[PDB]
C-alpha cells in the first residue's frame, strides 16, 4: 500500500461510518460471515494525542459481537499501529470527512471503504476500486442499504 | 444481463476451463467453500445436437466433488437453460474461444471469467468487470495460478 493521505487531520474522521465495501488479499480473510477481517465499523474516536480508537461488530461464536480496539499513533498521521503478537499497520488512503473515508488494514491486506450514511455512494466505490488495483486482492464485497442498518450487516 | 455473444459458434468452446473469477449479487452465493454458486469449472462439452454439458467440481459435505450438469439449448445461441425446480439461464456473454469466456448463470445472478490456462488473465478481467459493471454484483472472488491448479482452487 503506498497510497496514503496527505495532510490527514485525523480529528476530523470522528464519529458514524459504514462499512460500504470490503476487499482484501486472500479470500479467508473475508469469505465466511465469521472470517478474520469480517469486521463492520461503527465509530472512529480519535484521542486528543492523536490515537484511532475504533469501535466495530464481528461475527464471533454464532453471535454479532461489540469490539473496541485502539490503533495508536505514528511518526506518519495517516498510518497507526495496532498492538498485537504481530505488527500490522492500519492506514488512511483517503479521506473528505464528509461523505468517505478508505483505509486499509496490513501485516497480508484488507481494505474497506466507509460513508458517513446508509447509501451506495458509488463515486466513493470508484475511489475505493481506483485505490485497489495498484494491490493484489481476491475478495471483494458490498452491501446494500438495508444490510448497512443491521447489526453484522445481517 | 443484456450482454450475450453475437455469432456463438458453441462447438468451438469445448475443452479445458479455468474458473479464473466468480462474482454473485449475492455475498450468500459465493461467501463460503460451500456456498450454493461456488462451481469451478473443469470442461465444457457441446454435444451435436447443441446442448452444453458442464463437468464442474463443487464443495459438498465437507469434500470436493464432480459434477455434470446439462445445459439445454434455447432458440438463442448463446442461452441455455437448466431443468431444474426453477428455470434457470446459462448466458454466453462473450468469448475468443481460445483464451477466455464470460458466462453468467441466473434465476439472482452469477458470472465467472473462464480461462484456457492457469494464468492470471488482466485483459480477460478487464472484460469480464466491465460485464459487471452493468449487473449489481455485490461479492467477487478471484484465484492465483497454485489455486486454479487444485481441486475446488484448495
Ligand atoms: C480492514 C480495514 C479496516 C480496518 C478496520 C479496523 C481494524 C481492526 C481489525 C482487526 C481485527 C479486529 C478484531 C479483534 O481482533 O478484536
Ligand atoms: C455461475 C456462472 C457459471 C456457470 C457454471 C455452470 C452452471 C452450473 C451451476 C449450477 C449449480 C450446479 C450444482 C448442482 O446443482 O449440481
Amino acid at each position: 500500500v503506498t497510497q496514503t493521505m496527505k495532510g490527514l487531520d485525523i480529528q476530523k474522521v470522528a464519529g458514524t461510518w459504514y462499512s460500504l465495501a470490503m476487499a482484501a488479499s486472500d479470500i479467508s480473510l473475508l469469505d465466511a460471515q465469521s472470517a478474520p477481517l469480517r469486521v463492520y465499523v461503527e465509530e472512529l474516536k480519535p484521542t486528543p494525542e492523536g490515537d484511532l480508537e475504533i469501535l466495530l461488530q464481528k461475527w464471533e461464536n454464532g453471535e454479532c459481537a461489540q469490539k473496541k480496539i485502539i490503533a495508536e499513533k505514528t511518526k506518519i498521521p495517516a498510518v497507526f499501529k495496532i498492538d498485537a503478537l504481530n505488527e500490522n499497520k492500519v492506514l488512511v488512503l483517503d479521506t473528505d470527512y464528509k461523505k468517505y473515508l478508505l483505509l486499509c488494514m496490513e501485516n497480508s491486506l484488507a481494505c474497506q471503504c466507509l460513508v458517513r450514511t446508509p447509501e451506495v455512494d458509488d463515486e466513493a466505490l470508484e475511489k475505493f476500486d481506483k485505490a485497489l488495483k495498484a494491490l493484489p486482492m481476491h475478495i471483494r464485497l458490498s452491501f446494500n442499504p438495508t444490510q448497512l442498518e443491521e447489526q453484522c450487516h445481517i
